[PDB]
Parts: C-alpha cells; sequence; structure tokens
C-alpha cells in the first residue's frame, strides 16, 4: 500500500513551499486523507477506493496546470458512474473537504504570529498572522495618537459588538457532525504534541480513523428539511462548543491587556461589549415556514438553553463559594433565604447551613434556574404552565441582584480575588447572554405592512392606505399614532397573509422583552413603511415595543435612504419614542443583485456617511447594521481591516454585524478561532471609534463616481436588458435544480414567474457560485477599470493609490481578488458544454472573457501579478480545498446533464462493492440522481464558502 | 518585599540536591509558600505574616541541625499566642502542609521516568520511578517467565482488582476541597509548561493566588462531626474526579499493551477487571452512628450519583451514534421502541427519527436513567415512589442489554471501530461501576450475633447460645439452615442492639442486590460466626444473601483461623451457598494491636499460607481481603511490590484492598496518579498470579518464628505488663483529647472501662502519630534484631539475605523505615517535659533509646546507612513535610498544656490584626494530614 506516496507527491505539488515554518498544513491533510481512502476501502472495497484516488490526483493536477484534459479524464470516469457509485464518489468527496477545512482550523489555530512580519501600517490587519491583538491595539492608540489610557478604558466600557447569527443558506451543518469535527481536529492536533508517548499517539491516531469512519457513516440527507426550530437548534450549537466558554475567557483578557497600559480597574461585569442576536426563527421575509408559532418556539427554546447552562454552571460556582466572612446585607439574606422548605443537591449535601451563606443564596438561584427552565419547557410543550411566575427569573435584574450581592459582599472582606474567579465569569456570562443566550430580531417585508394598512382603511371605508401618496400616508399615519382610539377588533377580514402580520405582532406582545432585538423592514424605501410598523406594534398592544430598522436594499432607496431618516428624525412622535438611538440595515449582497458589487459597495460607503450627518444634524446615536455579503462579514484576518475602513463615525461604539451561516464553523468551531474572533471585533471596533480611516481625497470620490455609472449600466445591460441572459442563467447554472431542492427553506424567487428582479440574493449568488463563476461579484468591475484607464492614462495610477492607502478600497478589491481565487472559468466552460444549448455558446463565452478581462484588471489595480499575491496563506488552504471542489464540480454538471436529459444514455460500469442508494426512496428523479446532485450542492458550498 | 528571598533559600538547605532533573519540587513549593504568605498577609496583616515566616524559617532549620534550642525558640514563640492568634497559625501551618502535598503530588505526576534507572530485579517495583508498567509487566511475564500471550490475556479476563473506600480515620475532606486542590494543581502544572504566553502565565499566577486564597477562607470546623450521609457524599468525590473517566481510559491501554505482544483482541467489556467497594454507611462496628437509615440513605444516594453520571454520559453517546446502517435484531429494537410515547433531549432534537436507531435505542435508555435517579431520590427523600421499576433498570443486565445490542449492530456493520469509542467507554464504565458505582459492605462484630442468637434461643425455651460451647452452637446452626422452619417472628423481645441488626438485614433485604458487596464478622473467631450470620440473613427473608467475610484479628484468631475455615468448607450447606468462592479478611492494624507489628506481619504471611492450603484442598477460590494497615495499603510504588510480595497463589485473581483514607487522594486525586494506581494494581496483581514470590528458606522461618516470640515479648512486656504505661499512654500522648474531641466519628473503645484489649487500633495508632513517635509501628522489632545478632554473630547476615531476596521481608522492613522517617524522637521528647509527670520521665526516656536502637537495627538490616537510602524522592518529599508539621507539633503540644493546667498561665502577646479546643482540633487534624498513612 504505497498509494499513500502518491498523495503526497499531488499534495506537495498543490503547495510547494512553506508559508512559514510551523506550516505543517500538507502534513495535515495527507494524514487525514490517507486514514480516510484507507476507511473507504474497508467499507467499500478496493476498487472504489482506488477509482477515488484516481479521481482526486486528477483534480489536485488540474488545481496544478489547469489542463482541459484532466477535466476531460475526470468527466469520462464520472459518467460511466451508475447512481450508486456516483453518490459513494459524491459523499467520498465532501468528506474529504470537510477534512481538509479541519486541518486548515488547526493550521490556523496553531500559527506562531510573527512579530517580524508586521510592515507598521494597517495592511497588517488584513490577516490574522499580522493583525493586532488586544493589547498591540491599546499600545496603537497610546502611542501613535496619544491617547491616555483612561480614555481607552472609558471607550470599552460603553462599547458593544453586536453579533447576529442567521440561518445558513443551504446545510447548517447538523449539530452532531460539528462535535465530530471537533473530535478529528483534537486529535490531529495532539497528535503533533512534540512530546507524545507511543502508546498516546497510537491511541489517538486510532481514535481520529475511528472518528472519520464515524462521520462518514452518517447520512446527511433524509428526514426533513429541517424545521426552522431544528435549524434555531442547530444553529445555536457554538454557544455550548466555544462561545459561552469564550465569552469570559476573551473578557479577562482584556482586563489583562488593561492592566498591562497601567488600568487597575477591571470592565465592568455589567457592561455588554458582548451582545448575540439571532434571526433564527424571526426572520419570515419571504419565508413561510416561518411561522408566528415559529417565534414563539424558538424564544422559549432560548429561554430553555440559556436556563440549562446557568444551572450547570452554578454547582461549580457553589462548590467554590465556601467561604462563610461575609457583608451585612448578604447575612441578612442568608437568614432570610434559610426561612423556607433544597432537592437539587441531595448527592452534595443534605442541605446548605447558614454558615455558607454564599451557598445560601447561590443554592436559591440554582432553585430559580430550574424553575425558569421547567416552566418554559411547560410553556413550548403545552401553552400553559402551573409554575408561578415569582418563582423563576423574570427579567435580568432579579437574576442578577443576588450574584452582585455576593461580589460586592465578597469584595468587602476582601475577598476580591476569590470574587473575581468563577463569581465574575457568572456575572459576565450573565451580562452577556442575559436570559435567553439570544435577541431574535424580527424582519418581514414593507409590502406585507402595506398590505394590512389598506386592508384596514379599505374595511373603516376611508380609501386604499396603499393608493396614497406618501405625504397622504405620512399623514394619516401620524394622526392615528397620535391618537387616543384603537384601530381595529375581531371584526376584520383578514387574509392568511395579513392573519400571519398581526399574529406575529401578538405572539411579540406575549413574550418577555428580553428576548426580542429588532423588527427589521426588507425593502424600505419612505418614512411610512418605519412608521407603519410603530404603529401595528402599538395597536397590537406589544407593551415595550421593539426598535424598527428599516433595511434599505436597492440603489434608489440608498440614495433616498438619508432624506427618509431625516423626515423621520423630524417626527415629534417618532423622535421621542426611538429615546436617540437610530438602528439603520444595509444588505451587501440585496445592494449588490440591484446594481452590480462596485457600484453598491462605493454608494453604502456614501450612504453611511449621509445617515452620519442625518444623526449628527438631529442628536440621534446611529448605529450601522452590517448584513451579508459585506467586507465585514468575511472570516477571520480580513473583517479587521473591513471594520477598520468604514467611514468615520458610522460605528461610534456600536457595532452590529451578520455572522454568515457558511462563516460561522470558521468563526466559532474551535476555541483559539472564537478567541480571536471576539477580539478582532472588539480590538477593531474600539480603534476605529478614536482612529478613523484617511478621509478620501475628492478625486478618489469622483473617479468612484464615474466608474459606479460605468459599472451599473454594464452590469444591468447583461443581467437586465440582455433577452437571453435569463435563457442562460437556467442553463449554466443550476439555479431552478437549487430552487427545488432541500437545501435551504426558503423560496428562490418572490414571485415565481418574475425575471432576476423577483430573485432573491442568495440564490443569486449560490446560483453562480456552484459554477465556479461568481458573476454576481466581479461583473461591473471591468469595464468601469477599463473605461478610467482609457479616459486618462494616469487614472490607473490613482487606483493604485487608493489600493494602497484607502481602506474601503483595499478591503474592496481584495476581496474581489479572493473571490477570483476562488474562480475557475474552465469548469465554468464545462457546464456550458454540457448543459446550454448550442447557439448560446457565445453569450457564455463573452461573459468569461469579461471575468478574464476583469482580473487582470483587478490584479493591476492591487499591483499584483498573481492572485492574492500578499496573502499566501489563504492561497494556499483555498488552492488545497479547489482540488477537491473541481471533482464536485465535473460530477455536479454530469449529474444535472443525466437529470435534465433521459435521451442521454451512458455506457454505465459496473457497481463498486457494498447500501445508500437507498436512502431517498421517494424521489421522482432517478434512483440516486437528486441525492448525488444535493450532495455536490451542499459539498461546493461548503468549498467555496463566502464570496459576496 | 525581598522575604521571598528567604524562604526559598531555606527551602533548599531542607532538600540540598536534585532527585533528578525534572526536580522542580523546591521551585513548586517555594511558589506555593511566597503567594500563600503573601495572602496572610492581604488578610491579617504584615505582623502576623512575619510571625508566621519566622516560625517556618525556624523550623526547617530545626529539621536541618536538631537543635532542641531551635524548639525552645518555636514554643516561646506560640505560647505567648491568644488562642485567636494561636488558631490563625494553627491553620496557616495546616494549609501550608496541604500545599506541600499539592507540589507534591505535581512533581509526582510529572516525573520522567528514567528507564536507564531500572536495576532489573524486584527492588525496582517499590518505586514509581522505576516500577513496571503494564507493557513492561507483559514483556516480563513474556521473556522471563515463557508465558504466552494468549494465557495473559486469558489471566487478565478473569482477573479482578476490587478497590475498598473506608471512611477517614479523621477528616474525610469536604468535597468542596477536594476541587479546589484540584484547581490549585492545575494552575500550578499549567505554570511550568515550557511553551506558555506571558498573559497566559500572568493570568494562570492570578488563577493560582486566588485559590490559594479561596481555599484558606474557608471554615472547616463548626456544623456537625459530619453525619455519614456527609462523609459517604465526600467519600464518592473521586469518581467526579477522576475515577469516572479514568476507568475506560486504563482499560484501553490494557487493550493496547496487549496489541503490542500479538494480542488483537479488547478486554471483554464486560469484564470487571476493576471493582470499587465501599465501607462508608456500612460498617458498624464499634459505631452507632451507622443505623440502617444511614445505609438505606448511602445505597439510594450511590444509586442516585451512579444514575446522573450514566444520564449525563449518554448524550453525548447519543450524538456520536448517528449512524444509519445497522443490524437486523436492532433495526426491529428501533422500530419497536419507536411505538411509544422524549422530554429530555428537545434542546437537541424534537424527536430521534428511525433514520437513526441507535439514537432510538440510546435516548430510550437515556429516559430510563432518568427515572431511574428520580425513583432512587422519591425513596431516599420520602419511603415510597410512584416511579415504576419497570421503567429504571434495576440490574445490570437490563442497562447492558441494549448497549451490547448497538455493539453487535455496529460490529455486524464493519463499524467495529465507531463502537471502540464513546460506545466502548460506556460498556466499560457500567461494567465497572454497575447501577451504583460502588457496592457498601456491612461490617459488624460477632458478638452482636450471639446476642440475636441468644434472645431467639431463649425466647424459644431452648437455653443460652451464649453458655452454649462452640460445637453445640455449629449443631444447632446447621440443624436450622437444613432446615425449613422459619425461625421468630414479630413476637421477639429486641434490645436497642438486636433490633439494630434485625433491622440492618431488613434493609439489605430491600435492597437491589446490586448495591452490596461483603457481610464482614469483626472479632470473627469461629465458624458458628460465618453460620450465625447466615442464618440471621436467611430468616430474615434476604434474598440474594451477601458473601460472609471473617475478619480475623488477635494472633490466636488467626492461628485457629485455617482450621475454622477447614470446618466450614467441610459443612455441606456452607459447602453449596458459597459456590467455589471464598473471601477472608486480614487486618494489619488490629493484629498489630495485639502483638506487636513484627508478629502480626509474619503471622499473616503463614497465616494465608495455610488458608490457601485449605482453599485448594476443598477446591474454593480464596480471597484475602487486606484490611487497614498493610504493606498492600501504602501508597504508589511501595503497593507494586506489597502486591507481588504476598504468598504464592493468596490471590489468584481476586486482589481486594483497603484504600485508606489518608492516602486517597494520593492515589486518585490527580488524573495521571489515579491511572497509575489502577495500573500498578493491574499489573501487580497479573504478575503475581503467573509468578509466585520465592519461597522462604526454612531458616528464614525458623529465625522469623523466633523474632515473633521474643518480639511479641517486648511488645506484650511493654504495653500491657508495665503497670504505669496506661498513665503514661494518657499523659505523653493526646489519645484522651481524641476520644473526648470530635475528630472522628467512632468511640475509641469498645468498653470504657477496659484497658488496651478494649482501645480501638486506630486510636492506638493515631495517638502515637500525633506526637511523631510511632511506637505500635516499631515497638518490638529491636528486641528481635538484638536477640538474633547475638544469639548468633552470622544471623545479621541472614536478615540482610532476607531483606535482599525475600520480597515479603523486604516489604516489612521498608514499612519500618519509612515510618522511622516519620519519627523525631526530640518531638516526643517535648511532649514528655511539657504533659507528663516527672516521675515518669525516665520511662519515656528509656522508650525513646528504645526507638533509636530499633532505627539503628532496621537500618542496619537494610544495609542502609541514612533512613530510605534507596528511595530518595521519598525521603526527599518527606523531609519538606517535616518543616510544617514540627510546628504543628509545637502547638499541639503546648495547647494540650494549656488546656490540662487552667495553672498554667502565659504571657500572652497584643493580638495580631484581624477557644483552645479549636486551635487543637486543628493541630490534630493538621499532623493527621502531613503524617498520612503509617501502620
Ligand atoms: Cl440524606
Ligand atoms: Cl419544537
Amino acid at each position: 500500500l504505497e498509494k499513500m506516496a502518491s498523495i503526497d507527491v499531488h499534495l506537495r505539488q498543490l503547495v510547494p513551499g512553506k508559508v512559514s515554518e510551523d506550516d505543517k498544513l500538507v502534513e495535515y491533510d495527507a494524514l487525514l486523507l490517507d486514514r480516510f481512502l484507507d476507511i473507504l476501502q474497508d467499507l467499500h472495497g478496493e476498487d472504489l477506493r482506488e477509482t477515488v484516488q484516481e479521481l482526486y490526483e486528477h483534480s489536485a493536477e488540474y488545481e496544478g496546470k489547469h489542463e482541459p484534459k484532466k477535466l476531460e479524464e475526470l468527466g469520462s470516469v464520472l459518467t460511466s458512474l451508475d447512481p450508486g457509485d456516483s453518490i459513494v464518489i459524491a459523499k467520498a468527496f465532501s468528506h474529504m473537504l470537510n477534512l481538509a477545512n479541519l486541518a486548515e482550523e488547526v493550521q490556523i489555530a496553531y500559527r506562531r504570529r510573527i512579530k517580524k512580519l508586521k510592515k507598521g501600517d494597517f495592511v497588517d490587519e488584513s490577516s490574522a498572522t499580522t493583525e493586532s491583538d488586544l493589547e498591540e491595539t491599546f499600545k496603537k492608540l497610546v502611542g501613535d495618537l496619544n491617547k491616555s489610557p483612561e480614555e481607552i478604558f472609558d471607550a470599552l466600557k460603553n462599547q458593544t459588538v453586536d453579533l447576529v447569527l442567521t440561518a445558513h443558506p443551504t446545510q447548517s451543518v447538523r449539530r452532531s457532525l460539528l462535535q465530530k469535527h471537533g473530535r478529528i481536529r483534537d486529535c490531529l492536533a495532539q497528535l503533533y504534541a512534540k512530546d507524545i508517548t507511543p502508546d498516546d499517539k497510537q491511541e489517538l491516531d486510532e481514535a481520529l480513523q475511528r472518528e472519520i469512519q464515524a462521520a462518514f457513516r452518517t447520512d446527511e440527507i433524509k428526514r426533513t428539511p429541517p424545521t426552522p426550530q431544528d435549524e434555531m437548534r442547530a444553529g445555536m450549537s457554538y454557544f455550548h462548543e466555544t462561545i459561552w466558554k469564550g465569552v469570559p475567557k476573551f473578557l479577562r483578557r482584556v482586563d489583562t491587556a488593561l492592566k498591562n497600559i497601567g488600568i487597575e480597574e477591571r470592565v465592568p461585569y455589567n457592561a455588554p461589549l458582548i451582545q448575540f442576536s439571532s434571526w433564527m426563527g424571526g426572520d419570515r421575509d419571504g419565508n413561510p415556514r416561518v411561522t408566528p408559532e415559529v417565534t414563539r418556539d424558538v424564544c422559549l427554546l432560548a429561554r430553555m438553553m440559556a436556563a440549562t447552562m446557568y444551572f450547570n454552571q452554578i454547582e461549580d460556582l457553589m462548590f467554590e463559594m465556601s467561604m462563610w466572612r461575609c457583608n451585612d446585607e448578604l447575612r441578612a439574606r442568608a437568614d432570610e433565604v434559610h426561612a423556607n422548605s433544597a432537592k437539587h443537591y441531595i448527592e452534595f449535601w443534605k442541605s446548605i447551613p447558614t454558615t455558607e451563606p454564599y451557598r445560601v443564596i447561590l443554592g436559591d438561584v440554582r432553585d430559580k434556574l430550574y424553575h425558569t427552565r421547567e416552566r418554559a419547557h411547560q410553556l413550548l410543550s403545552n401553552g400553559h404552565s402551573d409554575v408561578p411566575v415569582e418563582a423563576t427569573f423574570i427579567n435580568l435584574e432579579q437574576f442578577l441582584e443576588p450574584l452582585e450581592l455576593c461580589y460586592r459582599s465578597l469584595c468587602s472582606c476582601g475577598d476580591r480575588p476569590i470574587a473575581d474567579g468563577s463569581l465574575l465569569d457568572f456575572l459576565r456570562q450573565v451580562s452577556t447572554f442575559g436570559l435567553s443566550l439570544v435577541r431574535l430580531d424580527i424582519r418581514q417585508e414593507s409590502d406585507r405592512h402595506t398590505d394590512v394598512l389598506d386592508a384596514i382603511t379599505t374595511h373603516l371605508d376611508i380609501g386604499s392606505y396603499r393608493e396614497w401618496s406618501e405625504e397622504r400616508r405620512q399623514e394619516w399615519l401620524l394622526s392615528e399614532l397620535s391618537g387616543k382610539r384603537p384601530l381595529f377588533g375581531s371584526d376584520l377580514p383578514k387574509t392568511e397573509e395579513i392573519a400571519d402580520v398581526l399574529d406575529t405582532f401578538h405572539v411579540i406582545a406575549e413574550l418577555p422583552a428580553d428576548s426580542f432585538g429588532a423588527y427589521i423592514i426588507s425593502m424600505a424605501t419612505a418614512p411610512s413603511d418605519v412608521l407603519a410598523v410603530e404603529l401595528l406594534q402599538r395597536e397590537c398592544r406589544v407593551k415595550q415595543p421593539l426598535r424598527v430598522v428599516p433595511l434599505f436594499e436597492k440603489l434608489a432607496d440608498l440614495e433616498a435612504a438619508p432624506a427618509a431618516v431625516a423626515r423621520l428624525f423630524s417626527v415629534d412622535w417618532y423622535k421621542n419614542r426611538i429615546n436617540g438611538k437610530q438602528e439603520v440595515m444595509i444588505g451587501y449582497s440585496d445592494s449588490g443583485k440591484d446594481a452590480g458589487r462596485l457600484s453598491a459597495a462605493w454608494q453604502l460607503y456614501k450612504a453611511q456617511e449621509e445617515l452620519v450627518k442625518v444623526a449628527k444634524e438631529y442628536g440621534v446615536k446611529l448605529t450601522m447594521f452590517h448584513g451579508r455579503g459585506g467586507t465585514v462579514g468575511r472570516g477571520g484576518g480580513p473583517t479587521h481591516l473591513a471594520i477598520l475602513s468604514q467611514p468615520p463615525d458610522t460605528i461610534n461604539g456600536s457595532l452590529r454585524v451578520t455572522v454568515q451561516g457558511e462563516v460561522i464553523e470558521q468563526s466559532f468551531g474551535e476555541e483559539h478561532l472564537c478567541f480571536r474572533t471576539l477580539q478582532r471585533f472588539t480590538a477593531a471596533t474600539l480603534e476605529h471609534g478614536m482612529r478613523p480611516p484617511i478621509s478620501p481625497k475628492p478625486e478618489w470620490r469622483a473617479l468612484l463616481d464615474e466608474m459606479a455609472v460605468v459599472a451599473t449600466e454594464e452590469y444591468r445591460s447583461v443581467v437586465f436588458q440582455e433577452p437571453r441572459f435569463v435563457e442562460y442563467f437556467r442553463l449554466a447554472t443550476p439555479e431552478l435544480e437549487y430552487g427545488r431542492m432541500n437545501i435551504g427553506s426558503r423560496p428562490s424567487k418572490r414571485k415565481p414567474s418574475g425575471g432576476i428582479e423577483s430573485l432573491r440574493a442568495i440564490p443569486w449568488i449560490f446560483a453562480w457560485i456552484q459554477t465556479r463563476f461568481h458573476l454576481p461579484v466581479w461583473l461591473g468591475f471591468g469595464s468601469a477599470i477599463r473605461h478610467v484607464i482609457e479616459k486618462d492614462v494616469r487614472n490607473l495610477h490613482m487606483l493604485q493609490d487608493m489600493y494602497q492607502h484607502w481602506p474601503f478600497f483595499r478591503v474592496t478589491i481584495d476581496l474581489i481578488e479572493m473571490v477570483f481565487a476562488k474562480g475557475d472559468p474552465g469548469i465554468a466552460a464545462l457546464y456550458d458544454k454540457l448543459l446550454v444549448s448550442e447557439e448560446l455558446w457565445p453569450f457564455g463565452e463573452k461573459l468569461r472573457a469579461n471575468f478574464e478581462e476583469t482580473k487582470k484588471l483587478i490584479l493591476q489595480t492591487a499591483g499584483h501579478k498573481d492572485l492574492l499575491e500578499g496573502d499566501p496563506y489563504l492561497k494556499q488552504r483555498l488552492r488545497l480545498r479547489d482540488s477537491y471542489i473541481t471533482t464536485l464540480n465535473v460530477c455536479q454538471a454530469y449529474t444535472l446533464k443525466r437529470i435534465r436529459d433521459p435521451s442521454y444514455h451512458v455506457t454505465l460500469r459496473p457497481h463498486i462493492s457494498k447500501e445508500l442508494i437507498e436512502l431517498n426512496p421517494t424521489s421522482e428523479y432517478a434512483p440516486g440522481l437528486e441525492d448525488t446532485l444535493i450532495l455536490t450542492m451542499k459539498g461546493i458550498a461548503a468549498g467555496l464558502q463566502n464570496t459576496g
């Protein structure tokens, strides 16, 4: 079995050099791959394994020299597979790619930071290898900017970093498989301890193989397209994985860094430097599976998970808190609590003596935590309870008060060190996670609210709120919000949709405010949308109404946004309701779908500038909420510079960002990855408040305005004006298959009969990610740079000045370059040849030329000859993934030709050893061609991760 | 604050060299001491801290040169302390000693093994630094002994090591402090990772200090002398600490070591190589606090703890077990289980689909585990339940069956590797811990059974079972055991004691058999005692009766033991009840109190010889149960050779050993320490089965016979014949204070008006441990070795040959030598000066000379010039503790003079910044914790 000698060779040819001296990535991937291939052989035979390995080697040769002969060879092998073998090959390559991502996480997580590799400017902040840690950022603020430590500490206490978890656009991988990935990562890591004993190393190898096989032998389909509650349970995995333990660890490190510049205090235990919000179960925009009851369910589930974790943690806290000397106040509380009926620690003590007052108070808190979980579970499972609300924690102050009493008391007695142990970690967890871990945002289209108001105004014979001009809408909305009469009752003709909207508001009213974040209006355009939501909130008896957040998606919505926000602040009722705080949401991907990526990036910079102008004019604290697709939505290092790049004063101590589902594993799956994530968010926020990026030279603005015009013209002329483009998009791309299959819970279009305008941005991105073409990300850049270069020979120099000195531009280009690295036009060509009509082939050809031209231009702009010349670590990891992804592409393409064309008979090969073909019985397509397709989609999706 | 610079120096003067190259012990201790003293200064002031540091510095100087002027300085300082400062100093030194123990454990656990330091013979097995690990033991068996790997594996399959956890003779430390010790150990260890980042090292230091203060700032008194359930709760901590996770780890290591000698199989997951038994809540011998309700409570609590640990463990198993391919049998069970009513994993899955059958069956197991804990809890807190016993696991087969089904199924599908992951660990945990973690032994005096039967026979107008000869007792007991008519009813006049015994049997009868181990007859002497327990068990309607274990204590009881056991095997009823398995208990400490330690050691060797002769004659698998005080009861390395030293075939694949309370933290507190404990017990047992120690040369046996005669003559002439001894023992020693104070739950004597015969062995040992004198351990060895040396010039050569070549002798001597290391006659002399009458001073003076002579003779026998010449690591660790313990000694002695004599006014010093009984208790617990185990 000298088979290993082959994969090593291929791997080392894929990543030739070393990206450092602790570069063990090729080693890691070889080890994992060898163990996996042996498992494949032991379960499905020597022939199956030899086939799979020949496929991998061919793919690696392709990602090396990009000879199309290699694609012809891969295809030749893959078409001759009957559905059984096709499923096993696709599954095989999905799992192999997963293992590659695992070795990547280990390598990243243990790479030694090179203090000599820092250049000294902001470019260092674009990679984890040279970015500033917390303390380095403190020293940067103090030295270069001559800020006093007191100013840094004060800035930090009032800072909030709000991470919003959203559902994954495809396979939000099951919590079980995450657990397995963890065990594999740990086995890998421990195998490379430079001090390990032979028997230890043996048992670790056997454990690694054992877990690789375990993960391979779990189905990844069947059952249901998981219900929204299931998707939410899966999203909450990272709290148990890393985040719960990770928050107090990060905060304590902040304490140390503050000590290391002379600050004697710690960050206050109730200060919300970290917050977590969730859309899982709250975003109903174009997702009818998300019902009112779904929202009630995920709210209660969250309250359960939080109470559970607090329950388990408070027992170790009770064991720690064995002191006797205490404050007079706490002694009073102990004697008071000692007057009662001790069920949840009979294994520990028959009862708790008054000589352990801390243990008394804490034991009572433990009792209240148990009753909160039991009552939430009864509310979820029935609808009523019998657990009195007076015996649980209903708001966060009830919970914090006894703990703060213990802390104060301990400090009174000079036991501050004891107080700063498990107790401090507990207080910080209560403050960060509250009673729910996450706060659920609600999201709905503006049109649904307009429908509701129109049904009401029709029911009152006042006219159609829909037909009303925006000024008439505003005037009516204002008179009603200021009025004393309720608006509607049960006697109201409600369509199924209008009933959905109102019932959602009623659910919101019947749940604790600690559970909710923001109500977000998709497709916001005018103040009447926000006012409409505010009115529906009031007239549905939502006692503590949510903050309303407009999501300005389209380009015209962005230009009109600051006018709208000004008009909203200028209204007396709204101005007093917001209490000096406004949060606006921007969607990088939505605006991209509208008007191309370059024009949307620049328009979003300008729109944030104007919104901060309005917020200062009227004295409101503006908070920008960054939706998916952004520069700040990337994974790892790049996030640091992306945040630093935001226009001055757009953050101001409140960062709200979407943690994309395709990135959450790379950012929170591992202990170090999580810590460094929280760190770069906190450090980037803190620094940007005090050290904004340079303001752009006026010529830079004028240039970007012109480029945006040309770029929008090209993007729209292709996507929207070319009549046959929609024909091409349906052939060269599996967009239709994505809409039909059990990959995401959402419909891909808002109106089934519409063109690209009615297509949601996620299937738009996804469709072109699968073919490694990435049109939605780069289309429009080519003609823009081409235009400015021809318009004046010297504009190229200006662009290069921007990339080297203007952060926003550098990060935008950098993102484009990263996406091009995940691109391969040759594969897009394979899809054309197999799936697209002949008279449409030149169309694709022209598109690919644009692809190529743009790439060259981006390179010229970035001053690079190769893609990602400045980040060889990422270039390496990407190349390693690409070798697996390419096979999944070819398999996807031929599987598509096989599905769409039953008149494409192929010379099948004999089946390859023991089955997986009988796990999808009720399939209308072939015995396992639907499953093969789903596998390649989940796989390519996992390999390409994030683009735009 | 350069005060730290002093203590380092003193420490380095205490242990001059390095016992290796990874010897960071002095560094560890210096760090812990510096951090602790800074804490003391921060809580009670610079004056208090400076006082404590002067005390330790002087103590270290004393342990250096042993100048009694150093003791005069210590005393002069400690007497001028009012009770408040006295308490803070005593508490302080107790915790300093604990920190010494913590660093000691870390040093031990991370000491790199030196393979070039092995000499090749059995002496290597007396220290962890050179003992054979599992794999080295295999290669020893295969190469030198020509045992085949098949033979090794079959031997292992059938082997059981049963470790019996007993209540602490003093302070069974609260589970909270065990946890804090864990955090201190972990912080210390990680600070010395040769890869640590500056901020990590900083936060680790702050966590270290924080935890030292946390442990120092908890009271250790008040409330009650904790209830038996409380002491039991504390004893069970080590399952959570290390043992639960640690057992599957060790078993997997066995599997690996087997692969490395060609065995492809794993040790069967249902093989009980490791077992845990408990006395906590079961030993009633001279201990009235242990009632029937206590036994029921610790039983139910135990089943609760186990049910919890299984419950928590099975959720990760459920996440791992996501396969879909399965056996036809398992698939049927999944569809079967899928026909039912899922409340305990709604945070995980709405429900478990039949596409995940393993998860289905396991989820059901999780459910049944939940109902089991809940039912046990309701029985404990109330007395009845409503949780159907059919909805719980009542016996181990119900529990194992679905799990074994999962394993079979996974193997059927070529998923054996997945099966050998979390699932195998789980099976091995069910088999090792069962439904109770531990199996409780019950223990009672034979005399109580005599009382009960005498009330019965008197109630039947047949006469007094007590006045009856032993043969008449036997004959009646046999007639009843072979008979079909019941013995007694509710109409039976029961004294509180007789009602107690019968009620204990009724509770055993009303609880699952899996909860209980062995019924132990203290002061057993004749077959009628065993038979008596058997009958009382039967006529109390105990469905599955316990195995009865006689404890032969006195020397005459040991001589008469094998005759008795032969007589029991010769009776048809007993022969048919035991089913070819017999367990006898021997008490090394018990027999020592009777007749001196040397004679008890030799008598126990010979007695085990005779017991094995008989057990082979009648074809029974004899299991010797080693009570407290043995060589095999030591901590760490020495246990290996002690086990190897037992007479051939006394073990025969079943070792039962007492884990003394004074050793359990050193043996299971840390992950590595626990593994190495389970390992050395498992390896030593396996080897001894196939490689029995040498048989003794007859001149050796004759010499030991003679030495035993002289030794008992001396021990008895001093302890029992000297008329003033009892007066001396009451003054030179805190025995009276121990009996009156809240140190142990047990009364120190069986009959208050008796002499030493009625004094229990534990207070006997403890009393002389407190004064660092240890008379119960070495007294009698002196006159024995002196006698044989004078009788013939060459007998010293014979003794040295025995020490160099007979393991039993080497381990006996070695234990004595270690005890002498923990002795200091000078401190005993201080106690004499303060607390003993003047006309009794030569008496003490004389005994101390005996001490010295005995020590000299022991050294000559072992071929040593200094004590513990062969184990410098232990010599070092002990030397380090001595400096704290000595301060605790001086404090105790002057506190005793102050307590007993209110006519001893002292010039107290002003109280030192932010009630003598509490001080005394502190010093006793402290000296107890520093001396750990002796004899
Ligand atoms: Cl109890
Ligand atoms: Cl649900």
